[PDB]
């Protein structure tokens, strides 16, 4: 199989509307934010404008091919794939995707999608001009799929990709799993809570 | 039936342009706003910028399937479904949808669509910096369907951002029925009264 | 005929690119602006930001159906219909459509399209802070169809206007105008809408 | 032939990706800007925000029909036509098209496309608040076609339809042809240079 | 072969989702930025707004045709072609493409795509108001293809820079990097562009 055949097969049999659940178990989605820049911070309004790489991984076995005498991986437009319906609960702007909308698909059906996103958030900016800094929390989960359909887990240096030219610096990033049941609904929804501890440079 | 079969059936037969009336009775649409944030307020221009979850429910029997060895619910792109043509009569910006445009469909044909929307409104901002606060009224109804085709009803604060400069004192959501001079038919609306103020 | 059949018939035989002229007569398009809000006014730059409902009516006999055991009217996405190519000659921003892009079609082929539009205009803002107020003129007509293909005709001025605007409406007049350009032998029709408004005391 | 037949024929056989060259000669494109407004000027940054009608004409013989007992002209969405790939070399914003994206096609295959465009330019704003005014030069040519594929030529008062309510007034508009060969490339590229002499009122 | 036949063949067979690797050797992409304008600089936030032509070249042998009695080159919409998935690693806005999205294809399968882009970057603006100026570095490479699939290589200093900018260019250097990240076993190639510029004053 060459690249042309694999990408033809995916384009022709891609059900992008269809969550790829196996034997009624949830799709395991891994999510990790790599912070690249903090552009605007407002301690009065408690708003931040951030650029991050949203590292997103999951398995879709319908994509898989035999890798013997074939590529191990191909680049696929996300319009030809199912992608998790992830949303940031405290976003106050739409995600601005800065990068080409391609994912990497491995021959075993693993998908890696990592867009660069600029987005604005409502979060705690208090203490940004102090030594211990501000802690801005961002919650990301499936908008419509509960824990029996999608599970979200943080992935396996917090400032390795962060811009040296930002007015801000990162003290710490922690990424932890939450499972929440709301009054509306009988089912639990999973989320990754990302805590960005940052401060103004002196 | 698996998810793949249900979503194929819905894509092939859903008729997104066709209001799903039963026996010439109106489609009963429920609408409730959950306020998440108040971002900008201008007492001079009487304008507010708000983020809310627009909880929207209705029945479309053409979507229904036998649930007996099948999923009870699926996620469906709204482009594959009929959705009510709701508009806010006092909006001064287009709705900015912040979330994926998917609805939940139950095997009995019940649809739940709850987008997160950022939108600007013309409303009474007077008293925002006082103890009793401002009361901003938002009217939402069908743009083109009168009360014999679509009825809009409220369902009868909790998720408001603790980090807003503002706080919510009260939200009331009440039904209105309006006849305009132009037109013989009544149009239903939910009137949402947001009583809010600047934090001390 | 039920709604599903009518909307199927319209979607399948809709020629949205084809002006529905009858026997070589112009399509009569009626246009009336209902002002809802005046958001920003600049007396230095002579610019206004306005929200209005653009009530637009015309007949397309290709849409018609026998109403006798059928709905009298349906809601149709404008992407399935011919719509007049109206433009505001003094607009300085694109029309921001705030409402769902549906028109109402009557069984006789009458169409009503009424979008809520926010748009910015170049017009006379002088006198806005005086008792007699400013008069801002907005000209709306077909961008590409002359008077033998499209005629544009006008149909309480403050019945829909926001009580919470910084401005108030004194008067709205909507009158028919005709432009002939040097380039072209044909006249292009427009509705001229005169918005007399002022800052509230 | 009626309008419906002509627009069907154009939709079914228009190759919008195919430049309509005749007998290996260039497509002759005429371009004339009609200035409507000057909205924002910055003498520090040397930037202007302008609204203009970009009158664009060319021949496409593949569109032609016999006009005997048929319309002389139809309105066609530009998505169904080849359009020249014109760009303003000193634009610093994308063209904001304010009008419906329809062209006029004449039965002989002449196309007229005249969008209303709002766009920002890098140009000489020095002297805008003096009697002799500023001269802002805008160059428009094909982005990808050299002079053997596309020629651009200028076409009465270019300023006749300028807004009386602008803070600015037009002193003079000149529109002249340039043909440039760059070091990169063996072929010549044509452009129309438009010089807008304007000042604050 | 005429233009119509070549563009039909490309539209029918191009495979825009398929990287045109030969015998599992990388696609050689050449990238060179031609700086046209520096619009906004902020020494506090270390941000610049720049307009540049992104000269991009590569070979796709599936596009090739016999040039005997045929055009040597055609203009092709990039939606009908594979294009490299290039991104600027320090961009803080999406690329605003100011030009028509057409590439030039030579009969041997060479592609030239040169969009005019306005984009904002995070980079070192310190020293912009001094004689030696600021040096802003921009890194451009494939977002998803490593060095075994795409290689990126640099190809007259600042001849097309706007004379009306508040800034002037002292020097542009464009050098190749090959980077291995901790996450990933493969090396990713990038062109690093160093823009040495200062305020004219
Ligand atoms: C729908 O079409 C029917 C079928 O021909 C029309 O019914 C006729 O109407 C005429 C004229 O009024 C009567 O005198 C005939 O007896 C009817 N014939 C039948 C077979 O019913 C009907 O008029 C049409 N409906 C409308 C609203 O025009
Ligand atoms: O109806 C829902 C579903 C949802 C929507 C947001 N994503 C998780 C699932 O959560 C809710 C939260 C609050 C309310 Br009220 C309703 C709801
Ligand atoms: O024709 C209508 C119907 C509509 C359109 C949008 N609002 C709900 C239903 O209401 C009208 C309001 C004013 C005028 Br005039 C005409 C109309
Ligand atoms: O060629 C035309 C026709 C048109 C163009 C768009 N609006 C109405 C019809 O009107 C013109 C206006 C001015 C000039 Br100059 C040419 C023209
Ligand atoms: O340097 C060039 C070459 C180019 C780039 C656009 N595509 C055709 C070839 O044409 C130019 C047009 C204007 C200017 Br200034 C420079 C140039
Ligand atoms: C993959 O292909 C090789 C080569 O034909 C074969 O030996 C291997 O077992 C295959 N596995 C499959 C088809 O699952
Ligand atoms: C191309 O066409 C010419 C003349 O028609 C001929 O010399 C040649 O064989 C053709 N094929 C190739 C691959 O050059």
């Amino acid at each position: 199989l060459d690249r042309a055949d694999i990408l033809y097969n995916i384009r022709q049999t891609s059900r992008p509307d269809v969550i790829p659940t196996q034997r009624d178990r949830p799709v395991a989605v891994s999510v990790s934010l790599k912070f690249i820049n903090i552009l605007e911070v407002n301690e009065i309004t408690n708003e931040v404008d951030v650029v991050f790489w949203q590292q997103t991984t999951w398995s879709d076995r319908t994509l898989a091919w035999n890798s013997s005498h074939s590529p191990d991986q191909v680049s696929v437009p996300i319009s030809s794939l199912w992608v998790p319906d992830l949303a940031a609960y405290n976003a106050i702007s739409k995600p601005e995707v800065l990068t080409p909308q391609l994912a990497r698909v491995v021959s075993d059906g693993e998908v890696l999608y990592m867009p660069s996103i600029r987005q604005r958030f409502s979060c705690d900016v208090s203490g940004v001009d102090t030594e211990s800094g501000a802690t801005c929390r961002i919650k990301i989960g499936s908008w419509t799929h509960h824990s029996r359909e999608i599970s979200v887990d943080p992935t396996t240096d917090d400032s390795e990709y962060f811009s040296q030219y930002s007015r801000f610096e990162i003290l710490d990033v922690t990424q932890k799993k939450n499972s929440v049941t709301y009054s509306c609904c009988p089912e639990a929804y999973e989320d990754v809570e990302v805590s960005l501890n940052f401060r103004k440079k002196g």
